[PDB]
């Protein structure tokens, strides 16, 4: 199954990732995805965000020094201990495939919840009508992902794909994803009952190509 | 003025032009997107259509053969003269200018109205917005397009360039035309008061690239 394949790999590379997230070894991040999402999130101004994927905690902390609460979830073991050793905030352990069928508490009526380059699995319909449930009405999803054109790689069409990490600094295991297309994106929010009200694609004013692709989705 | 010259252009490519559609040089319009355009039409099941720019008519042909009563519009007079010669239809002649000021009468309570691959200028809001005003309450815009990653040609940011028709049967003189990405695309449907209610990038199953960017947009 390589839906838990990708988990895994995720147990492999947690420690590869705290260090490469914090230590700022991943240049898109620090130019231009950070603030983007940021942005996207302060602008509806949230009292309460569900961080889904959360990882380490980079956003949960950036959203509390900003006045808000934010609520973390994350399906690794060794990224939620990081996220709640380096902050206030409340980290749940949960998979997608568990939050899918609402069967971990993570709390409820949050006005946004964010998935930051967390949403790289096959099959997540169920886990984003999940995520509606979990909004308030007129709550929002804010989804960051990679640009669908920008990792193409020749082939634009959804399936399965492996990251080997070359670029990044540490030692890693590849990690197999799921590539969707802009359309396929949009149907999945749709079938989720999310109605996607603002399209961003977050680029360097040097750079040539778009550094990711960046989506609000309303609950209705 | 790059949209004056684009329209010049077209005065002097229009023979070209209608060499090209109708003996069947674009391979790319038999092989996807004239299907593409018909289809997301006859979804729709209009009962009065304006096409935007219609050209030489083909759509117009394509539409009458269904039963659905098509108007066309466009700013070429040798397009609109070979429109009216191929077909019992109504076709004006109109800039974009003059429609979007609402000078020239084209008719008004259309269920829908379609642009393929005929809104290639620089200031579109305007335009978009007099065509909303054209719609009955739920009636749709269709727009097909250039898809703007396929096209990207590594610059992916808002500009005006420059077509040569290098690959085109026939002598052509080039064609200014501005290129604009999916964000700013959507933005130009919500500032002319449009919903994007759709989303496809038709593509052959053999491209590994979509042909194609096509929005359905809905009156409010
Ligand atoms: N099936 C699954 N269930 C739960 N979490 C998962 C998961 N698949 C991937 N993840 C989580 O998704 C994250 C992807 S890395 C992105 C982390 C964070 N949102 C950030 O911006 O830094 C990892 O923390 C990983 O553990
Ligand atoms: N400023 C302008 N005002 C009116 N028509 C214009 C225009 N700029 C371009 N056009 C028209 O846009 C068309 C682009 S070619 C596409 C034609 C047709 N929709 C088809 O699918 O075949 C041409 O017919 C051209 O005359």
């Amino acid at each position: 199954n390589p839906e838990d394949a990708l988990l895994d790999s995720w147990h492999q590379n947690a420690q590869a990732w705290i260090d490469a997230v914090r230590h700022g070894a991943i240049e898109s991040r620090r130019q231009v995805t950070d603030q983007a999402i940021l942005l996207a999130i302060l602008g509806r101004q949230p009292e309460r965000v569900l961080d889904l994927g959360c990882g380490e905690g980079w956003l949960l902390r950036a959203l509390a020094d900003r006045g808000i609460e934010a609520v973390g979830v994350d399906g690794d073991r060794t990224l939620v201990d990081a996220a709640r050793a380096a902050g206030a905030g409340e980290v749940h352990l949960a998979s997608y495939a568990q939050l899918a069928e609402a069967k971990v508490p993570v709390g409820k009526d949050y006005d946004l919840i964010c998935a930051n380059f967390a949403l790289l699995h096959q099959d997540i319909i169920e886990l984003l009508s999940a995520m509606r449930t979990l909004l308030v009405p007129g709550g929002a999803l804010v989804i960051q992902t990679l640009h669908p054109w920008s990792v193409a790689d020749g082939d634009y069409q959804d399936g399965w794909r492996e990251e080997s990490f070359a670029g990044f600094a540490g030692d890693w295991q590849p990690m197999p994803w799921y590539f969707r297309t802009l359309a396929s994106w949009l149907n999945a929010l749709d079938m989720a009952g999310l109605r996607l009200v603002s399209l961003q694609e977050p680029q360097h004013p040097q750079s040539a190509v778009p550094q990711s692709l960046l989506m609000v989705a309303e609950r209705h």
